[PDB]
């Protein structure tokens, strides 16, 4: 499925090049601009554990998820990944625990050493 394709063909977008955050562009966005640290970013997403029956989606609430890039509301992988995206882009990210909830996890929601998969659509971003 989608996660396996990211493993096999995804680009490593980490600085350390440790394959901690792998990305496939599923739909190319518009223009050249990508968001700056501090920008408010508006997305739709679906997320799941790799090896789990936990699934989460913005589409359930039928409203975009909004956060400030780099301000710490979301996992490191999201700060790294969303910063690479253009408006209108859809991407798949596969994420090792070091860039998500680590060895500890965050129970009950997130277990120890969980790999996460997301599909993210970057709808818009706006400066502070
Ligand atoms: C729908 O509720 C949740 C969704 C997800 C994780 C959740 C969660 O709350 C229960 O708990 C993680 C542990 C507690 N927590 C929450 C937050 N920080 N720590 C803020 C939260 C915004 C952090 O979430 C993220 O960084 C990522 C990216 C943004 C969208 C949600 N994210 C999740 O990790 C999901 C998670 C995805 C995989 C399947 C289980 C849910």
């Amino acid at each position: 499925g989608a996660p396996a394709t990211v493993t096999e063909q995804g680009e490593d977008i980490t600085s350390k090049k440790d394959r901690g955050v792998l990305k496939i562009v599923k739909r190319v966005g518009n223009g050249e601009e990508t968001p700056m640290i501090g920008d408010k970013v508006y997305v739709h997403y679906k997320g799941k554990l790799s090896n789990g029956k936990k699934f989460d989606s913005s589409h359930d609430r039928n409203e975009p998820f909004v956060f400030s890039l780099g301000k710490g509301q979301v996992i490191k992988a999201w700060d790294i990944g969303v910063a690479t995206m253009k408006k209108g882009e859809i991407a798949h990210l596969l994420i090792k625990p070091e860039y998500a909830y680590g060895s500890a996890g965050s129970l009950p929601k997130i277990p120890s050493n969980a790999t996460l998969f997301f599909e993210i659509e970057l709808l818009d971003f706006k400066g502070e």
